[PDB]
């Protein structure tokens, strides 16, 4: 029988009671990263996250931190495969960047053949090592071309661009990577990107932002979502019927959070938190897996919820082999209203629900996991139970599908001093405490979980942020990024794995 | 009767023997800037300098420096201006980011209201303060977008592009800008650009650099030389005959040299000096002129020439009402081969000329004007004279034009410190050995050139250097780039125009 702790302080830490033999023996474990974030502009093309930090610099970070050359994975692949290595990792996901490979977003311009034997050498150094890759097509950073041509996923040109891109990669790697990714996090691109304007391409209604050059968050992130899941299932039908051959596996990532009601004995609350479950999961889920949005969303959304003809919903339903889930924290639900016709509107108001950390009996969910400094009320919580009900849910609701756990992790703030930022038992506490859960419900629910990939294997830049959060399992220092040192947390979870 | 120094020491420095009253009293000072090298990317679109600066950070400066902040004059614009206002100028010469007003470069496609309200708020600052504007339209900055879908000059759809920018600077900006420049320098980036890699979009053969891209150093800088005088001329055609009514002027810039042979008494050598003189001015002179290129170049490049059709001739021929000349330095030739078949040839080899700042009995042409830190047999060494010989060969070969010096200047390394950067008498000596020249020439040979700008007010990131050499007038503090504080040159040119 298996206990898990909830609330400080944990013992999980301690890898005679919880290890890697505590899961089945196939199980992987690994790390995660994303190319934006690790490589540098060196040796590519510019990208919208390239473009979105150097039009809104204040966006990009407090610090006004960018990607251009961040940990410079793109020279220094070789002491991330060491990290790995360091760790008895059986896996690491990583991304490729478009605009490395395809410098002018449309293959037809041509590739860069650089680029592709950039991401060869990678692959290869880490299958010799028996590392398996994750490779996720798609982690937010499109051509910049292809934003200006068409804006993106605005468009539905991009399926065709998208599906060439995903054709090479395939093509060219497809013999060595078994596990693709298609698009990074569905929900977030359509509303960070084209809702708050908080994420490239930074496109909103006016009144939202009066900064953003261009939107309508009332109805762009239906439209981005929806060009999301034909992109993603035009990519899955080739690669199933196109390169079957290879023997590998596709599938989507999901941010996933949990939602429990602000008031548990009051139904409006409880009605919010399962609006919240079908608005966060359900708008990409149900696609998914029916080939229709909620009835929910059909119902609230009306006429600024797009359609899919019979031929699109039978090309999305059933697009994955698994589902790669994303999991950093849990949140309460209570009502809020949907005022349509305010010229603020945002499709994230659709669902009618407000979201806190803190229930209406004061009780705050878990412990910290990244505070506000501007407003200490707003300070993030986590709740490790979260990835259990997550879980157990995607079972239930979802056909029982085969998942990889593709990121969970914490930040530590990038004020903190290097030793402090190597002292990081905040982030063991973390990981051990969500490994704990992910162990239980497996065996307690008999969830298809079958790896797991904790964010992230550096210290890297962080969308939104800059360089003011930590988010490593190994520490950079940016003043000469070279070395990767495993942290307390580097050190705890090579023993986990090797214990 | 007007004597000139040509070799240190100077004493021009002094303004009881030269100031502006010595020249017309119409005659306009100045100094001028660029805005990939001033502004920043705030609150613009990507253009191919970020591109290549990010793509190929070792040759967008050896400090890996490029344009992202700079000296903010998005910022800061009002201080370039008090500058300017310190001054007493009468002239100021800035540039417009084609990506910061219409950043998915197609106007179709939108145009940015905070662009060009930046513009029209500098603009009406200038004028406020007494300053003539002189706008180059097309200071190197094309959007990426462009690049990416057609790379950039080397496609014909430049033209209507680039007429559909102007077609709007002119609406947005012509009631109150007079003097429009339309391509900086010529003959830059069909060479630099895409003959040696060196600049933006950096093409070449794969033997002349392998890092580039894509490219042909044989064919692609005629290409792009030929678009450029297209493009150049349909913007000239609509100014003069959609934008009459604004009573204003418009011309190319050229990049101007002069020529010496390397020995005067060997046919040679007199031949190769000739040459350099149609392959370098008369590139575009001839067209500009003439509607043709020079024979020799006819001659010589063949079949990778491009043809003017009769009416792109006509077009071209006459294509402006003054002419932006930069001058810096002149040059020393001789005979070189021109192997057209060699994998490794270059449009620049066609002239067969080999370029020196030494003659054939080992004089030096002039003063230091650039060390070369890694070869120093290859510092460029300056020749106050070259001035006044190009303004004179420009007035008897090509039809005696309206000219303004739209750049002069000498740059200081970086290396130095603040204080020996602010006492920077190798500037005013520089200035004002090529402004005494100016004056010669035009009271002697009645040249009709009507005003004078440096390069630059302040320094800035300076294309393929860095921040490793400052051009400036007034000092930059790159730790804190708000004030621009007046050099030992600043100070000077001071009295200079207000004696
Ligand atoms: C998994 O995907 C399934 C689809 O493959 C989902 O089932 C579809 O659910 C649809 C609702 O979302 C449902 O559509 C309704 O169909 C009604 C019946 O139409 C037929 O029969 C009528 C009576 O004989 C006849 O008049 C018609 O000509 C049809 O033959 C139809 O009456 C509904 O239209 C009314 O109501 C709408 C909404 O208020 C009005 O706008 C409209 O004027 C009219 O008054 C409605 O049809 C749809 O109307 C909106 C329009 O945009 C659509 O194009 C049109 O289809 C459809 O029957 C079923 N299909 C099947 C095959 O069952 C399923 O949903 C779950 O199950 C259904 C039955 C329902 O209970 C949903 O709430 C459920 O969630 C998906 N599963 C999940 C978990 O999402
Ligand atoms: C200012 O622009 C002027 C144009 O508006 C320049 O003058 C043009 O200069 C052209 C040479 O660049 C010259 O073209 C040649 O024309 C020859 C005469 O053709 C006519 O008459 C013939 C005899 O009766 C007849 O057979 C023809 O049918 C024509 O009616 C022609 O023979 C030449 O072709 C021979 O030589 C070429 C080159 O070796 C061979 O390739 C070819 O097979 C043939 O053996 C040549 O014609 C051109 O050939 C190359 C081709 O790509 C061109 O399309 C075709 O036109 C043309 O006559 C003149 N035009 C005028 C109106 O005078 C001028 O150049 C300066 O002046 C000219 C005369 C010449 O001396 C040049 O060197 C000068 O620089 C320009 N000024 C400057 C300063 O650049
Ligand atoms: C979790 O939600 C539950 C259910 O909503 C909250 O319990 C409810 O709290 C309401 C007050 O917020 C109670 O209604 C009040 O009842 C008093 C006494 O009769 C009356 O004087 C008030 O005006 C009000 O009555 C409502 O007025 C508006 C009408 O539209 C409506 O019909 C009236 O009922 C309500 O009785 C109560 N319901 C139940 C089943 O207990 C609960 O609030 C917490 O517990 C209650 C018992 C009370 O102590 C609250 O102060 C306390 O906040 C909420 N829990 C938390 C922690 O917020
Ligand atoms: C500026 O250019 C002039 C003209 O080219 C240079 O003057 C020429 O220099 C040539 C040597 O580089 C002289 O030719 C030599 O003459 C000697 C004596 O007869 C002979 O023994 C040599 O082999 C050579 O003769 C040539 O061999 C190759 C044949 O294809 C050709 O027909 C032969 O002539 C040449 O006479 C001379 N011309 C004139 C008009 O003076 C000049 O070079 C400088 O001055 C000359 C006088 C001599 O002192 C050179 O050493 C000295 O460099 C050159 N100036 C500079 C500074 O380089
Ligand atoms: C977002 O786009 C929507 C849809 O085009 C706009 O909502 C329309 O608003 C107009 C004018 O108020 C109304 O006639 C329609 O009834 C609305 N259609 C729908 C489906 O709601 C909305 O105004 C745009 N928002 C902004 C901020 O531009
Ligand atoms: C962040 O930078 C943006 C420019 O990218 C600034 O956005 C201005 O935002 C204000 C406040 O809503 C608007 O009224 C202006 O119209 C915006 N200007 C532009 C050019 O978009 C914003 O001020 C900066 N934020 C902070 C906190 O300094
Ligand atoms: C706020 O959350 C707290 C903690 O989860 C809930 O308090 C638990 O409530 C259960 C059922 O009443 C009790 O058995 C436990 O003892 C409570 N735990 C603690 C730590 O107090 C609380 O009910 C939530 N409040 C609302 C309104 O939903
Ligand atoms: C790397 O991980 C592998 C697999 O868990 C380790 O090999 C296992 O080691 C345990 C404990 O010694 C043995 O019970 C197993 O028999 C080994 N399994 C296999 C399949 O070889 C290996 O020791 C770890 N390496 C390092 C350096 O920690
Ligand atoms: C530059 O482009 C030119 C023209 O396409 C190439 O020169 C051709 O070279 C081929 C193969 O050697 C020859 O058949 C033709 O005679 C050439 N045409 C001309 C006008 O010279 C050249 O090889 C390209 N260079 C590179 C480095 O790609
Ligand atoms: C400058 O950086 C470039 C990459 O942009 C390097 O170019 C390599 O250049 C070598 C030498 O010619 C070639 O053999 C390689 O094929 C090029 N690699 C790539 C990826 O283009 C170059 O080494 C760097 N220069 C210096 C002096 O360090
Ligand atoms: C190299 O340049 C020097 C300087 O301009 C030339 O030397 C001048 O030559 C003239 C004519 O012979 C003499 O009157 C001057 O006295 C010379 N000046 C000096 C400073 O020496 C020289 O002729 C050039 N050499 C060649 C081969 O062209
Ligand atoms: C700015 O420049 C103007 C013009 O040269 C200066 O005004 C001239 O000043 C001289 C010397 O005092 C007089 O001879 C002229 O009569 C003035 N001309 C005009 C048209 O007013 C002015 O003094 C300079 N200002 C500063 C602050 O230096
Ligand atoms: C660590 N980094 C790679 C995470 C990617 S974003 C994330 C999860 C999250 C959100 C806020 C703070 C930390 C993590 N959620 O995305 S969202 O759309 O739900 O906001
Ligand atoms: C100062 N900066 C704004 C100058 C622009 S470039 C220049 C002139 C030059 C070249 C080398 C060194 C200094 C100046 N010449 O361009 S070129 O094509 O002749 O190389
Ligand atoms: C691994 O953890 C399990 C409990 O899940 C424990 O029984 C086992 O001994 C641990 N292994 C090692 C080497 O400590
Ligand atoms: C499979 O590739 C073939 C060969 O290009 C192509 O014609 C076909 O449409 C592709 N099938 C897909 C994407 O399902
Ligand atoms: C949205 O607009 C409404 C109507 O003015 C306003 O009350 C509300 O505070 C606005 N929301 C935000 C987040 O600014
Ligand atoms: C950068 O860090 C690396 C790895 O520790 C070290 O070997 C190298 O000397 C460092 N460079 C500098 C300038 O300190
Ligand atoms: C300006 O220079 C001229 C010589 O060109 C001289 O005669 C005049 O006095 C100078 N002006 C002043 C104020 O020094
Ligand atoms: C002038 O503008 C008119 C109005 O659009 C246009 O039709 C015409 O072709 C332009 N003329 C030029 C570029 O010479
Ligand atoms: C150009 O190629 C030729 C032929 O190999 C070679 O001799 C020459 O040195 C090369 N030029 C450069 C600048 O590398
Ligand atoms: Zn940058």
């Amino acid at each position: 029988e298996i206990t898990c702790q909830e609330n400080l302080p944990f013992t999980c830490g301690n890898t005679d009671a919880l290890n890697s033999s505590s899961f089945s023996s196939d199980f992987i474990f690994g790390v995660a990263s994303s190319a934006y974030q690790i490589e540098g502009t060196i040796g590519r093309g510019l990208n919208i996250w390239d473009g979105f930090t150097h039009r809104y610099p204040n966006k990009s970070g407090p610090d006004h931190g960018n990607g251009d050359t961040t940990c410079d994975s793109f020279s220094y692949w070789q002491k991330d495969i060491d990290v790995l290595d360091e760790l008895n990792a059986t896996g690491y996901r990583f991304s490729i960047a478009w605009s490395r490979i395809i410098p002018r977003g449309k293959r037809s311009r041509g590739v860069n053949e650089k680029g592709i034997d950039y991401y060869h050498g990678l692959i290869s150094g880490l299958i010799k090592k028996g590392i398996t890759p994750f490779v996720t097509l798609f982690h937010w950073d499109l051509p910049q071309t292809l934003q200006d041509e068409y804006e993106g996923f605005l468009d539905p040109q991009i399926i065709d661009d998208f599906k060439d891109y995903a054709d090479l990669c395939f093509e060219e790697f497809g013999d060595s990577v078994k596990y693709w990714l298609t698009i990074n996090q569905l929900y977030s691109v359509p509303t960070r990107g084209y809702g708050s304007a908080l994420d490239a391409p930074g496109r909103c209604s006016p009144t939202v932002d009066p900064s953003c050059y261009a939107g309508n968050s009332s109805t762009e992130p239906y439209i981005v979502a929806h060009h999301q899941l034909l992109a993603h299932a035009k990519v899955v039908d080739l690669y199933r019927k196109n390169y079957t051959h290879q023997g590998g596996k596709i599938g989507p990532t999901m941010i996933t959070r949990w939602f429990l009601p602000y008031n548990d004995t009051d139904r409006h609350s409880i009605a919010a938190t399962e609006r919240m479950k079908e608005f966060f999961l359900g708008w990409f889920m149900g696609p998914l897996t029916n080939g229709t949005y909620p009835q929910i969303m059909i119902d609230t959304v009306g006429e600024r919820l797009p359609s899919f003809s019979p031929e699109e919903s039978n090309l999305v339903k059933g697009s994955y082999d698994f589902l790669g889930l994303n999991y950093y924290f849990t949140q309460y639900a209570q009502p809020s209203p949907n005022p349509v016709n305010s010229t603020n509107h945002t499709a994230m108001m659709d669902a009618g629900a407000k979201l806190t950390y803190i229930n209406a009996s004061g009780h705050y969910i878990g412990p910290l996991f990244e505070k506000d400094k501007a407003d200490s009320t707003d300070n993030i919580y986590y709740y490790p139970k979260g990835i259990y009900s997550v879980m157990d849910y995607f079972k239930n609701k979802y056909y029982n599908p085969l998942i990889y756990v593709t990121e969970n992790g914490i930040s530590t703030p990038g004020d903190e001093n290097r030793n402090q930022s190597m002292l990081d038992y905040t982030r063991i506490d973390y990981l051990c405490s969500h490994l704990c859960f992910l162990n239980k419900v497996i065996k307690e629910k008999d969830v298809n979980v079958k790896g797991y990939l904790a964010w992230a294997l550096g210290d890297n830049y962080e969308f939104n942020k800059g360089f003011t959060v930590r988010f490593g399992l190994s520490y950079i220092d940016w003043n000469n990024v070279t070395d990767r040192d495993l942290k307390k947390s580097g050190q705890w979870y090579q023993s986990f794995i090797s214990p």
